[PDB]
């Protein structure tokens, strides 16, 4: 009898953009610097005693 | 009998204003601002779990 929009059946609006959760980032890149080095296995020296 | 004032029957005197208790505004509607839409239900994107 009456026209309602249920006999539309309108598609939804799209809002652009994505909504997330934040994530933790790395703390060793922050707490310590990257030094430069050539692929492969580094080796470092050590003092294990003084005189 | 002496002539009291309750024979007279008087009006009352009607005082000029409305006394109210206040209502809360909305909260919604200072925390969140609102956004433009047209008319009809929208959709948003969601980032359900990140990799």
């Amino acid at each position: 009898a009456v026209l309602k929009t249920s006999s539309f059946q309108l598609p939804r609006h799209l809002v652009p953009g994505v909504w997330q959760k934040a994530q933790g980032q790395s703390v060793l890149a922050r707490l310590s610097n990257a030094e430069p080095q050539e692929f492969g296995e580094q080796q470092y020296m050590t003092l294990t005693a003084p005189p």
